């Protein structure tokens, strides 16, 4: 029947009460799951929100229970990290015609960029040629833009890969996809397996391979799952690798920019740093050198979240400014500036928020005076401006900008990273009365830009900004339990996530949910057979431009009414949130 090809794979909605016993819950990929810690996140206050995400983030470092999924600390995973470190060594010994690509869509792609830079720096400070590069769904521009639609083509991924891999002789391709989902990566990994003389694919993500994505990709014949299963078979002969620890669900269901991006750095920085810092010692990478690093990353979580009360406060202020109608500026230096940009941009697609709502700034790349003359003018009594820097940064450039911002603003707060016993110039740096001083112990570092200190700091900022950005929006009522219902459908994964949210919150069949969804998307056109049979990309292209697609679709269902009737209802309610929530009641 029309549509059967496209929707056959979708699991039926269970009868009320049998969500567990239908086996439905057990087949939800971990990366899409509702985290039980966050069932009532939409009710939590700022302090709880910080607590509940701190807990969710902790799950990264939690160990394997005694019938269950491998985790970051499990022996199978650390052994895989060692073996991969090893293959990175091979290429490090033979830099001529060698290359190491880190690749991903969206936040996986963003993380890839950071790491390729860091490790390229590292080989510079040692006077070696840079061997790292990145690849992001939609080219370089995607690093710092909301561009969710660019991940759906396997040919694109392969193309980008062919460009960069030039006339190289030995290529390591680290395909990053948190959900083991992005068609962009899938095609890269498959291409690698079809030329193993040159390519070595390493897939990174955080689902078991039995939960890897399995619906058809429009421009490619195999699924992510088939690709990953075959890489796993090659791992026996050491010609492919799959590195996939479970880290437990996101605190915002399927918001893989959070734990997933974090785990990506923890996992890949750890392994690459080990491989470098152990080549020049002429010693194999071992579980012991990896562990040192992982434990440091784990202290970093503890260090970071011990500043929780302040983190809650900055959340309450970021939220306040967005409840009124102000903006939120994230101003930071080096690498920590970028991360700030990355957070701001992600808020657009993640919460449907305008790019001014939470914006990032590096010193998007607007210099000291340029910021003072351009942006400073537009500031306002209700806004919030966050400063993010180390005490190694150039604090004369910092104080200047805060001096000025204080006048036109007042809601400032800051994120200051330091070694123990560095002191904050100006004891009347108050200015910031109640800073977020994150003060780092003294580690022993032989590489020359203290790369472990950088990684700690990046990660810690990512945790803070993410928790803030996400928390501020939850407080506003935009989140339904631990799901973002009212998302914009801009790729296929999001289209499937909409359909899952329709099933979950309505309890109605998949045929009904699909029908309501496609009607909401294509309104005012009716459901023809063509539309029913259309590739998922046709729906995406149309829904991408509309507003409230998913809430309209859900209303149609709850009221058993038409799209015309549910649009009218929505427009007659005070808000999307009250409309949906009170139809649920
Ligand atoms: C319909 C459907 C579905 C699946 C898979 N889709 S998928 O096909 O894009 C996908 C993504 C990643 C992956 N590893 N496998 C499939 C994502 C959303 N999915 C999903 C399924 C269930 C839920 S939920 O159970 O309502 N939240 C607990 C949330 C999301
Ligand atoms: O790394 P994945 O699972 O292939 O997901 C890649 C991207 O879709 C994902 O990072 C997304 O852009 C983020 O907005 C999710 O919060």
């Amino acid at each position: 029947m029309p549509g059967t090809k496209r929707f056959q794979h979708v699991i039926e909605t269970p009868e009320p009460g049998k969500w567990e016993l239908s086996g439905y819950e057990a087949a939800v990929p971990i990366t899409e799951k509702s985290n039980p810690l966050t069932q009532d996140l939409d009710k939590a206050d700022a302090e709880n929100i910080v607590r509940l995400l701190g807990q969710c983030d902790a799950e990264i470092f939690q160990e394997e229970g005694q019938s269950t999924y491998q985790r970051l600390y499990s022996e199978s995973i650390l052994t895989t990290m060692v073996q991969v470190a090893g293959k990175v060594q091979e290429v490090l010994k033979e830099p001529d015609g060698g290359l190491v690509v880190l690749s991903g869509g969206g936040t996986s792609g963003r993380m890839a960029f950071l790491m390729s830079v860091s490790f390229n720096q590292l080989m510079k400070g040692l006077g070696q040629k840079p061997l790292y590069t990145y690849l992001i769904a939609g080219g370089d521009r995607s690093v710092v833009a909301s561009r969710e639609g660019t991940e759906d083509s396997a040919l694109h991924g392969i193309e980008e890969l062919k460009k960069v891999a030039a006339g190289k002789k030995r290529v390591i391709v680290i395909g990053i996809s948190v959900g083991l989902s992005a068609p962009f990566v899938a095609g890269q990994m498959d291409c690698c397996m079809n030329n193993t003389a040159v390519f070595l694919p390493v897939l990174v993500g955080f689902n078991p391979v039995s939960m890897a994505r399995n619906d058809p990709i429009e421009d490619w014949s195999s699924t992510f799952r088939q690709v990953a299963e075959r890489m796993q078979k090659m791992q026996e002969k050491q010609k492919a690798f799959v590195l996939n620890p479970a880290i437990g669900p996101e605190g915002l269901s399927g918001s893989s920019r959070m734990k997933g991006g974090s785990a990506t750095k923890i996992l890949l920085e750890t392994l690459l740093l080990a491989a470098h810092k152990t080549v020049d010692q002429g010693i194999a990478a071992s579980q012991r050198c990896l562990l040192e690093i992982l434990r440091t990353f784990e202290r970093a979580h503890q260090v970071t979240y011990s500043q929780s009360p302040k983190i809650a406060t900055l959340m309450k202020s970021v939220s306040t400014s967005l409840e009124k109608k102000g903006h939120v500026y994230l101003v930071g230096w080096q690498t920590l500036g970028i991360i700030a940009i990355m957070d701001g941009v992600e808020c657009i697609h993640t919460f449907g928020a305008d790019f001014r709502d939470v914006r990032g700034f590096l010193i998007f790349t607007f210099s000291q005076e340029d910021f003072l003359t351009s942006i400073l003018p537009s500031l306002t009594e209700i806004d919030t401006v966050v400063f993010i820097f180390t005490l190694d940064d150039n604090l004369t450039e910092v104080q200047t900008i805060v001096e000025q911002v204080k006048e036109k603003t007042n809601h400032i707060q800051a994120l200051a990273h330091s070694t123990v016993g560095q002191t904050l110039p100006i004891p009347l740096k108050k200015l910031f009365p109640s800073i977020i001083s994150i003060t780092w112990p003294l580690l022993f570092f032989e590489y020359e830009g203290n790369f472990i200190q950088k990684f700690q700091r990046e990660l810690s900022t990512k945790w803070v900004l993410n928790t803030v950005s996400t928390g501020a929006h939850v407080l506003l009522g935009k989140i339904l339990q631990n799901h973002m219902l009212d998302l914009r459908i801009s790729n296929s994964k999001l289209f499937w996530r909409a359909l899952a949210m329709l099933q979950r919150f309505s309890g109605q069949s998949k045929a009904r949910c699909i029908e309501s969804l496609l009607r909401a998307i294509h309104f005012p056109q009716p459901l023809s057979d063509d539309i029913r049979a259309a590739p998922i990309s046709c729906h995406v292209q149309v829904a991408h431009e509309k507003e409230q697609v998913i809430p309209i679709a859900l209303l149609s269902l709850l009221f058993r009414c038409s799209i015309t009737e549910a649009q009218a209802h929505l427009a007659a309610a005070p808000s999307v949130c009250e409309a949906v929530r009170s139809a649920l009641a």
